[PDB]
């Protein structure tokens, strides 16, 4: 059943997912960075460029998840103020 | 591989990093699936206009994730191809 508590739980799932996603992109960025100076510059340019594209996608993703979490919490508060009318 | 001055990275190191990208792609797919299940669990349990708002935003996130996953898998594949290339020289 949808309750304010359930909406808040799902909001937490979205917020936690955004954090995991940011951590993941941070770890992978470190790997690409570590290759700098370890092979040809043109090869590094390719992987840095592709990584930056992945980073742009993840920036978009995180922003959307954070918005969903915020909006779910807003609706949960509305539910908490609508529920149990008497 | 070894002889060329600017090739310093070993094939095994490239394969290690490739594994990180492959694993990240898998984790990312599992994540978007869990979150989709969450939005799905709300279907029909609140107003259609409310569900429509969240479904639309979620689908935007889902497309961003699809793009990301595709890029990560390409990076993993390419790193392994280059590791093979260096291992042969």
């Amino acid at each position: 059943k949808i309750t304010p508590e359930e909406l808040e739980r799902i909001a937490g799932n979205f917020k936690n997912a955004a954090g995991e996603a940011q951590s993941q992109i941070n770890r992978l960025e470190g790997d690409i960075n570590s290759l700098e100076g370890q092979w040809a510059g043109a090869t590094q340019a390719k992987f840095r460029g592709e990584f930056i594209q992945s980073k742009q996608a993840m920036q978009q993703y995180i922003a959307i998840l954070e918005g969903i979490s915020t909006d779910l919490k807003r609706i949960a508060d509305k539910f908490r103020n609508t529920d149990n009318a008497y």
